[PDB]
């Protein structure tokens, strides 16, 4: 029951500064026009202690599928080769991802009826708001 109020379906309807996110991970021009277009589907399982995160996008489709704790290989949608580990912290999901010496953290929480996900590269924070389906 790690994760239940996460599962399902979710739909992206608001983006605060994810340009100047992207730019601060050191996302380039086209990338971060074309994905900043984006209105991802997130959709998130749970199978014993794997939870699965997809995301289907006009952009680019990606899927990790991870355990708590145990860090893995992912490739952004940007297509950055990170080293990744999720955790629980009070009910909050927190990711942070490492490459090149650099790391950011996406942090993601329920909020009443809606999905909210946090951004952060340095001192520059993105906010993504998730509705279901
Ligand atoms: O709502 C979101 N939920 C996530 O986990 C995000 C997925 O996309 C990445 C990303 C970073 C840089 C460039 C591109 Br293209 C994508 O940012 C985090 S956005």
């Amino acid at each position: 029951h790690m994760c239940d109020a996460f599962v399902g379906t979710w739909k992206l309807v608001s983006s605060e500064n994810f340009d100047d996110y992207m730019k601060e991970v050191g996302v380039g021009f086209a990338t971060r026009k074309v994905a900043g277009m984006a209105k991802p589907n997130m959709i998130i399982s749970v199978n014993g202690d794997v939870i699965t995160i997809k995301s289907e996008s006009t952009f680019k489709n990606t899927e990790i599928s991870f355990i708590l704790g145990q860090e893995f290989d992912e490739v952004t949608a940007d297509d950055r080769k990170v080293k990744s580990t999720i955790t629980l912290d009070g009910g909050v999901l927190v990711h942070v991802q490492k490459w090149d010496g650099k790391s950011t953290t996406i942090k993601r929480k329920r909020e009443d009826d809606k999905l909210v996900v946090e951004c952060v590269m340095k001192g520059v924070t993105s906010t993504r708001v998730y509705e279901r389906a």
